[PDB]
């Protein structure tokens, strides 16, 4: 049976709020996200993972990642285990450019051995792994503007459609004044959001896509 509302932030398995800039590194963002959780869940180290180190590294035709031009968290967390790992952001900062490769296994920060799907829509499945699992890696459909209105309460826009275009991650899950939400964290900083995080409509219809192209990975 699992718990009516959960907050990652609240067990210390999430990092600072993000600044992707004008690079879309949002993929990389939530890739890194998820394996920070992972990390402090297994080492009980909570350290920011470099999304640069993804950006770079990982903008190839085995991957399909873009760099800034886009990419898909699966496809990160398959550079990391291709890789054998991944630096910390303290040792290869964001930049927001694709620069060369530089990755230093020197400065590995973490490992992924596997990632997994969860099934397509189901937001049954993605609740079950935010309580057990730990933050999870999602698209959702981030275009129209009222997601950048959102301050508080639930974001539910009837203009939404499950044609994703945007990584972040999904940090919780609760009830607010009788709507349930997802606790998503974003990566356009602080000003975004409450304090850089959007509470999402929850099980009504797999609202943005939400629960469509969801996974995580494990150390
Ligand atoms: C972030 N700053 C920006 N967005 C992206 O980089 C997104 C993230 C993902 S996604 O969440 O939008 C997405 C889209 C489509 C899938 N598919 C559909 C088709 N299936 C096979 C039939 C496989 C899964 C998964 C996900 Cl996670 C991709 N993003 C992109 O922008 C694209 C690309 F990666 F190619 F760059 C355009 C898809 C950059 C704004």
């Amino acid at each position: 049976t699992l718990p009516d509302t959960v907050d990652w932030r609240e067990k210390g398995c999430v990092t600072e709020v993000k600044y992707q800039g004008s690079c879309g590194a949002c993929w990389a963002f939530s890739a890194v996200g998820a394996l920070e959780g992972q990390l402090k869940l297994k080492t009980g180290k909570l350290i920011s993972l470099s999304a640069q180190n993804l950006v770079d590294c990982s903008n190839e035709e085995k991957y399909g990642n873009k760099g800034c031009g886009g990419g898909y968290m699966t496809e990160a967390f398959q550079y990391i285990i291709d890789n054998g790992g991944i630096e910390a952001d303290a040792s290869y900062p964001y930049k927001a450019m694709d620069e060369k490769c530089h990755y230093n296994s020197k400065n590995r920060a973490a490992t992924c051995s596997r990632y997994i799907q969860l099934p397509f829509g189901d937001e049954d499945a993605l609740k079950e792994a935010v309580a057990t699992k730990g933050p999870v890696s999602v698209g959702i459909d981030a275009s129209h503007s009222s997601f950048f209105f959102y301050k508080s309460g639930v974001y539910d826009d009837p203009s939404c459609t499950g044609n994703v275009n945007h990584g972040v991650l999904v940090v919780g899950y609760g009830t607010l004044d009788g709507k349930d939400y997802w606790l998503v964290k974003n990566s356009w900083g602080l000003n975004f959001g409450d304090q850089g995080y959007i509470r999402m409509a929850r099980n009504n219809k797999n609202h943005c896509g939400i629960a469509s192209y969801c996974s995580y990975p494990e150390i």
